[PDB]
């Protein structure tokens, strides 16, 4: 009902506003939200967010210049020709500054904030209790999917090598690319990574201010990534933020953060698309053993055709039509509760069964669809799944 929505309302915004210092990576993790909950609490939610991100604070100059002593060595200012002591932006765990490097490039240079670890464990537990909440305000949408990404990263260590690697995998792999760029890395360290400074409009600009055009070629870009990545290199860009990427003047889509990417063997599993296309055919001869035997339904659980369309529906949707117009009253529609009790609601990306391979794929999925909302973007869905998505084209 409306009073328990309002209810639910109220110890969101208590738990967000009760937060003084430091929630920076809630606030991050807490975005693909944002464009799911009821419409009425959409500003103000916005605002909670930003507010999360503007009380954390910078870390001085002076401690800048400590870690990048520890990490880089004495010597450090020795790599520049001129370092900006002044942050341009915070990217995750991390503060970003411009400098010049001896040899003249312009570099981006981000310094991971000290109690980083300590912190994430806070955030995780703050969002942990908040899935109560957001099952309530939207109930289709999946909170248990924030929790569980903000555990597989409070899981093993914050090491920027890691990140430094998978951005030079994926440099490799758009290397020339006609649609998206990747800024090359220059130097690495456990707390330190330093590349090449790219210059563009950022995605959140684009989300509240863009054109059409700008929206809909931003919203195909991360599509694109997010079907294609795995073909190009086994792995997905993961869970992401609209910080985590901007428009270049050439129209390509430059990709400038990668602390969530998730490696992904073997690319999509053929079923998903098969899924999917057999979903949208109303084929449920085939649709319901392959799905038991991917992992999608659970094995010994009675399901009817009705609950099957229904929690397929959020993925047919896109691809039944040439281009299609993601946006937040379609999202908000899809994570509100049922009308009635007509059909059971059952989510298939909390299957029991499902594997790991799978998990991934839908996380990963969820979380450019609601970038996609929130873009307001004109995607032509369908041809871009033909052509990178394993089993969804016509056989």
């Amino acid at each position: 009902t409306a009073e328990l929505m309002d209810k639910a309302a109220q110890q969101l915004f208590t738990v967000l506003g009760e937060l003084k210092g430091g929630a920076m990576k809630v606030g991050q993790a807490l975005s693909v939200m944002e464009a799911a909950i009821p419409e009425q609490y959409g500003k103000p939610y916005r605002e909670a967010l930003t507010k999360l991100q503007k009380d954390a604070p910078p870390l001085p100059a002076a401690k800048v210049h400590r870690v990048l002593d520890a990490q880089l060595g004495t010597k450090w200012r020795d790599r520049f020709s001129s370092f900006d002591d002044k942050p341009v932006a915070s990217a995750s765990i991390g503060q970003v500054h411009k400098g010049i490097w001896s040899d003249g490039r312009e570099v981006a240079v981000k310094i991971q904030y000290p109690g980083a670890d300590e912190a994430l464990r806070a955030d995780l537990k703050t969002i942990q209790r908040l899935v109560g909440v957001f099952k309530q305000l939207a109930p289709g949408a999946d909170i248990q999917g924030v929790v569980d990404e903000l555990t597989e990263r409070t899981e093993m260590e914050l090491d920027y090598r890691l990140e430094a690697d998978n951005q030079r995998a994926f440099a490799k792999a758009y290397r020339n690319d006609p649609h998206f760029a990747v800024p090359a890395i220059i130097a690495s360290a456990p707390k330190v990574v330093i590349s090449e400074w790219m210059e563009g409009i950022p995605m959140s600009v684009i989300i509240r201010e863009g054109t059409p055009e700008q929206r809909d070629l931003m919203g195909t870009r991360l599509t694109e990534l997010t079907f294609g990545a795995p073909a190009r290199l086994e792995m997905m860009h993961g869970d992401a933020h609209p910080g985590n990427f901007m428009l270049l003047p050439d129209g390509r889509m430059g990709v400038i953060d990668f602390g969530a990417v998730a490696p992904l063997p073997g690319g999509f599993p053929t079923s998903l698309g098969e899924t999917i296309r057999l979903a949208r055919d109303k084929n449920y001869d085939e649709l319901l053993p392959t799905m038991e035997r991917a992992g999608f339904l659970q094995k010994g659980q009675e399901v009817s055709i009705e609950e099957v369309e229904d929690m397929l529906r959020q993925y047919v949707d896109p691809i039944k039509v040439d281009v299609f117009h993601y946006n937040r009253k379609w999202l908000q529609k899809m994570a509100a509760s049922q009308m009635d009790n007509s059909v059971a609601q059952i989510k298939m990306a909390r299957s029991l069964d499902l594997p790991a391979n799978l998990a991934i794929p839908l996380r990963v999925i969820a979380s450019t669809v609601a970038i996609c909302c929130q873009l307001d973007a004109h995607v032509p869905v369908k041809v871009i799944a033909t052509e990178l998505v394993p089993g969804f084209a016509e056989e």
